[PDB]
């Protein structure tokens, strides 16, 4: 019977994508480039700041100094951090608070397996700190998803092997990183995105202790 | 005020996409090709029967006689047609029937702008034919989505300019066809897929007569 659950943050617990998007939007407009819409920002999901910034510059063919490039990246980051001050318990995805409580009361370990450098602050803002047994530091992790490194650390830090764990992810890269860590992925989203070898729920309200017990029994 | 609503079928009124998938899968399973999952089926969405089969053959760099190519295409279409025999009013997306009635009783014209060769059949099976004043024949149009041809043809069929019409659609190419017809689009889905510049509802339950009216005003 699974001993831990390793939570993705963005797309499972909450939406950080929205704030990163407004942040890139504000910076693009601040400096006159158009065409940073939610469609275009599908290419700024996952990639680091350098890559994102290049793709926004590459839109108006703006040329910038190494000095200018560092500052713009920094004003995007200052933006992002200002905007996530708003985050409240109101921002938690359906079913998640009730899943965290059910897991805690069944003595199942709870770990965050997220690339957010803001994970600890976001879990405090949403008043979930008390549920989480460990937060994998993405700064202590050698490669991002689809490398399993983040899921292995999250497992190790609550004292379980990944093979004793379920991972919940929203992204195709995250599903891959769970599979390669040895954990059982349960997806949220569409099989068109995440694949049809793994069990997927349409939305997070379907992530129940009783559903996760059902899936563990049938692997 | 808008005089007509122009409806997509698949993704608005019901789901055909899933039976297509099953047919391409059961066909690929039979000829010994692997890798036809719902991820890959996303690349057949829009494509002709002919090119759909090619893309399944290209998965195994494989060729067959131009004669048996047509028997495969046929075997798959025969299979699709067997599977939609069970379509019923139970398969109509939420809000859609309530919307059709509200439109009718407000003397507002209702037309299918679908690429389905089986549109009329499906409408009978879902007992919607009575709500529909016209069905754009997709065989009688020069170019498929994202060309406007089908939304133009649908508007003309009920005696209005596209510019007097709202078009509801779930795909990026559909939205484009609606935009280039002169009609107002309202997407169902994700701005990440359909665009920032048009109004989008998360699902078909939000397509209310009252909501369409609010959008028609605010453009
Ligand atoms: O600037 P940061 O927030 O520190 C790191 C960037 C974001 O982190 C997310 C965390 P998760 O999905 O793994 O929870 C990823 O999904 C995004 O695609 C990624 O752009
Ligand atoms: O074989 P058929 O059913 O005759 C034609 C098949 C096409 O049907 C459309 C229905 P609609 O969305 O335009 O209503 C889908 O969007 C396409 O993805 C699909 O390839
Ligand atoms: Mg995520
Ligand atoms: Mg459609």
């Amino acid at each position: 019977m699974f001993k831990a659950v390793l939570f993705d943050l963005d797309g499972v617990i909450t939406d950080t994508a929205e704030y990163h998007f407004r942040a890139w939007k504000a910076l693009a407009e601040e400096i006159g480039i158009n065409g940073v819409d939610r469609q275009f920002n599908e290419q700024l999901k996952g990639v680091s700041r350098e890559d994102s910034l290049q793709k926004i510059l590459d839109l108006a063919d703006k040329k910038v100094s190494a000095e200018e490039f560092k500052e713009l990246a920094k004003r995007k980051n200052d933006n992002y951090v200002k905007m996530i001050q708003d985050v409240s318990p109101a921002d938690v995805y359906p079913g998640i608070l009730q899943l965290l409580k059910d897991l805690r009361s069944n003595k199942i370990k709870i770990a965050l397996a997220s690339a957010s450098k803001n994970g600890p602050f976001l879990l405090e803002r949403m008043n979930l700190t008390g549920y989480f047994d460990a937060i994998a530091d993405p700064a202590e992790v050698a490669a991002s998803k689809p490398a399993p490194d983040i899921f292995i650390a999250a497992a190790h830090a609550v004292g379980v092997a990944p093979s004793e764990s379920i991972g919940l992810e929203d992204s195709q890269a995250g599903i891959q990183a769970i599979k390669d860590s040895g954990a059982l992925p349960i997806g949220v989203g569409r099989p068109e995105d995440l694949g049809d070898d793994i069990v997927i729920v349409p939305d997070t309200s379907h992530y129940t202790l009783e559903f996760l017990k059902e899936v563990w029994l049938q692997k």
